[PDB]
RNA sequence: GGCGCGCGCGCGCC
RNA sequence: GGCGCGCGCGCGCC
């Protein structure tokens, strides 16, 4: 499907393309690339926590000025630390038309969902 | 789906019975005899309004003195003055066994749901 | 995160 | 009464 920006839903900055998207056991989701590193910052998890594969250890947050919503979490999955974000906490807009849209939920944002990839980190 | 008694939430005193019950146009539950009328006293309505074929009249409060509960409202419907309760306001006991339910909407508790028919009066 | 839920206050309509 | 919604707090498993 066509590809996607995701932009804070509260300052609207540019966070990543559903292209640079992985999902993991099928219902959570990660960003791939040093680019969408920078656009966050991290930071220690008030009542970290372990559950099916990840041992939850971090809070992130959109990496703007005066902004700072939060994006989701940081993990340690397998070997790899990584962010897992919230579509809630993003409006996805869509290229040729500007159109943008809310998501509550992953399962309702039908786009590509590519497996995550050991291979590819 | 069988007979049950309703009691004041607060105090626990009978009100009345589920055939007593009957539902005035699929959303709201007055009470049929006098037996019912021999537990409730009714009070100048605060603020008064007028929704669909009703006409708020009153506040109706549990009687037991020391108690008071808020139980609902008085209405005219129609050509009658009938009390209208909410179900939050009572608790819903088994006649067997003792049991009691709460609920907080109508629409959860199920049991036989007669409608208000005028020839009943 | 994902799933589900409880609570507090605010608003509108019939 | 009944229904729809907004904001914010918290809980559980995995
Ligand atoms: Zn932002
Ligand atoms: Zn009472």
């Amino acid at each position: 499907k066509e590809n996607k920006k995701l932009l804070c839903r509260k300052c609207k900055a540019l966070a990543c393309y559903t292209a640079d998207v992985r999902v993991i056991e099928e219902s959570h989701y990660t960003v791939l690339g040093d680019a969408f590193k920078e656009c966050f910052v991290s930071r220690p998890h008030p009542k970290p926590k372990q559950f099916s594969s990840f041992e939850k250890r971090a809070k992130i947050f959109c990496a703007r000025q005066n902004c700072s919503h939060d994006w989701g979490i940081h993990v340690k999955y397998k070997t790899f630390e990584i962010p897992v974000i919230k579509i809630e906490s993003f409006v996805v807009e869509d290229i040729a038309t500007g159109v943008q849209t809310l998501y509550s939920k992953w399962k309702d944002f039908h786009f590509e969902k590519i497996p995550f990839d050991p291979a590819e980190m």
